[PDB]
DNA sequence: TATAACTTCGTATAGC
DNA sequence: ATATGCTATACGAAGTTAT
DNA sequence: TATAACTTCGTATAGC
DNA sequence: ATATGCTATACGAAGTTAT
DNA sequence: TATAACTTCGTATAGC
DNA sequence: ATATGCTATACGAAGTTAT
């Protein structure tokens, strides 16, 4: 890890990349790093057969073509980086990176997708939540409306601050993303009763979502937001809540999770005969093999051509 | 043949590639083969000059760009599989590629595509076929409504057996596939008869569609399905029956074809307005620009423009 | 230039490229060559490292990275065309390339669009002219009509042959496109009149628009159409109309320009719910990315999660 | 004449 | 999220008629 | 104290 | 049908307050 | 027998 | 606008039953 560590600190700007890439940099090559170690390798510059082998041994155990994709692009970044020719051009390289994806296109393992939170989904959740005095409750309730209205990322619901909240036709709230993003009046009643226990509204730098305390006390602040780890567990809590805890067969996606609400939302745009155009306006998304991808999981079947034929649509 | 063939047989695994695709390659290297001879040149490992030759051989000689790209494919497979260098990384083959394409493209050739079974083709049909008692046409009648409201392949509806058949609201049939198709009520009702009148459903392993010869008499079958070329011939015969034999122009697509319900159908939903992920779902489409380019012969008009001005939609 | 010109002077089949490609190949070469020239450097065959410099010479001059792709495209063209190794085939060149996006898609500079031309527009301009007896706003208002309803670019409608008109469903007018385009029962009369008054269709050959004097005395003509300079003039004028000059911060779409209808439409529809295919149709798309693209800035605000949650849709 | 109302051009840049 | 190729528009300015 | 209700972390992997 | 790059979430576990 | 109504095949080419 | 890979259909013709 120090070697690791200290070895790098350089790529003059930290800045260079985001903390999130630094943070994957480091993983992968402390992990490159002890099996050179313990298979006495050559750390840097890499050896091509040896970047090879490693992935090999990345795939032997268990790991996503995905996740193998990761290590091997931070590897290629490093010897970029240092200009040095990128392990990827490696007629070896080249050559596993093939191997391993065909052996699971084939092998049938396939990019898994978080577990969805549709409108029946909320539906449900607010038929047990919106009676509740309970702060938690309050917000909690808020925050998946948001979640499920909007389609925001954890990360960018997390640095919502009540001055970025505004009004539109019919008062409904509007929420402006660094783009707008407006909520129907249901939603707008939620976090409008979320705003007015809580006290965030005190000073309009204030984070809309904040903790809440075993005392049921809110803490508002401008300075510090709810983790993206906390914003994930009202959704694993809530799910809980209807479905008791989840067996430990150890897998992702038992419970629903920060982009449940993403997907689930898209779920129910698409099975609803709505637009792509529209679809991207709502998510934000602007490239249609980006949307279509996502959405890889329609789970409801539309009948367009019952619809057709039955003149009845 | 016999040392095309003989010298082939290895690869392993038969298993390693399709069945379609080794039916492919034994044509092409034929074919490469019978060149190669007559201009006495080396067959493998193939030379680049020659491989460019061949293909400027198979241009000059009238054969689509996309028959061309087979030929070279599968003498790269060769070589790539025997672990040489490929034909295609050879500048005198890249370059051919390109100079022929554009040859084309300038030409103004394009891919063709089958004639389209639209609602208006079905429902012509079913006027004059509907009141037959004639086995054949019970049987033809339902294959055709099958393949128009679920848009599947004629090797997907060969294979269908009874026991994929479910039912859903309102009593419409549901047919698995290795996904869930849905048939609309009168779709349904044809099917039906057919099962009635055939036999099928005295073995659930029983394929749906079987022959029926000169007797009238059905063959129920959950071994034998009828060929795909069979289901090709159903779609020309009805051609023939409302506009009578094709001429002798010796080209494609002059009757319908197996594909005419996919794309006819394809059609259909996109001039109705329906949405991009429900039309990929109707067909089963991932990609939308494949779905996009399956449907690259619209054939109505749609006028949204008109509609959005005359504020009439 | 003359040098740069009589060199070129070859290329066997000036119908090889298009004529707007001569141009600018011409324009890149006297750029290069003037380059070369002050910066003592060699022209023809083009080094490099000299590429990679001519490029951050564009880049350090404030010019687009479309520009920038451009200058460098001919120049691999020539190149290419002569047969010469390609000077994109560089690793210096490749790299800056690279450097230079980066550079701006961090930069924060993006490729812009012309100034959109919607339905309030057209309306409001309708307000203003539809009253006119002015020979100039009967042409322009019937031109700005179809350039919206058609979504047409300016050297499609310029060259628009009265013999190219039929009618439809309605009576509507029917414009055919070396495709057939619809217009609205509004539309078709404001053209009617545009016809009537003119004299244009006193020969089928004569382009449906033509130059009208000071005199207001319009000119027929089969052989001769108003320039793309002048189509664009008229978006110019109709601008100004409404808002007075524009200011001299010399920047592009200030005003109006000839893709301000096909852009304002494209979003016009898009908002309006209407479908990928059918907006490809109405503007002659054939790729899903390219439309999406065009449409990368909706302007509006949809509400489809609005609508779905409020289950008012 | 003067001028509108174009056309022609050349560099810059969007869109298929 | 993405590069590279050809063809189109953007627009100020200079040249052209028929007034 | 014990504890809820967080935050911080690190490996694994989805999504723009 | 498709590769490769950067940035985000997934989630068990270990550390942190204010009860 | 003759024949319909298939199946099998092989070259050509569309579609995922 | 775009190349390259694998797998499917297109279709005339020759072979196969059960009439």
């Amino acid at each position: 890890d120090e070697v690791r560590k200290n070895l790098m600190d350089m790529f003059r700007d930290r800045q260079a990349f985001s903390e999130h890439t630094w943070k994957m940099l480091l993983s992968v090559c402390r992990s490159w790093a002890a099996w050179c170690k313990l298979n006495n390798r050559k750390w840097f510059p890499a050896e091509p057969e040896d970047v090879r082998d490693y992935l090999l041994y990345l795939q032997a155990r268990g790991l996503a073509v995905k996740t193998i994709q990761q290590h091997l692009g931070q590897l290629n970044m490093l010897h970029r980086r240092s200009g040095l020719p990128r392990p990827s051009d490696s007629n070896a390289v080249s050559l596993v990176m093939r191997r391993i994806r065909k052996e699971n296109v084939d092998a049938g393992e396939r990019a898994k997708q978080a577990l969805a939170f549709e409108r029946t989904d909320f539906d449900q959740v607010r038929s047990l939540m919106e009676n509740s005095d309970r702060c938690q409750d309050i917000r909690n309730l808020a925050f998946l409306g948001i979640a499920y209205n909007t389609l925001l990322r954890i990360a960018e619901i997390a640095r919502i601050r009540v001055k970025d909240i505004s009004r539109t036709d019919g008062g409904r709230m509007l929420i402006h993303i660094g783009v707008e993003k407006a909520l129907s009046l249901g939603v707008t009643k939620l976090v409008e009763r979320w705003i007015s226990v809580s006290g965030v509204a005190d000073d309009p730098n204030n984070y809309l979502f904040c903790r809440v305390r075993k005392n049921g006390v809110a803490a508002p602040s401008a300075t510090s937001q709810l983790s993206t780890r906390a914003l994930e567990g009202i959704f694993e809590a809530t799910h809980r809540l209807i479905y008791g805890a989840k067996d430990d067969s150890g897998q992702r996606y038992l419970a629903w999770s920060g982009h449940s609400a993403r997907v689930g939302a898209a779920r129910d745009m698409a099975r609803a005969g709505v637009s792509i155009p529209e679809i991207m306006q709502a998510g934000g998304w602007t490239n249609v093999n980006i949307v279509m991808n996502f959405i890889r999981n329609l789970d409801s079947e539309t009948g367009a051509m019952v619809r057709l034929l039955e003149d009845g649509d």
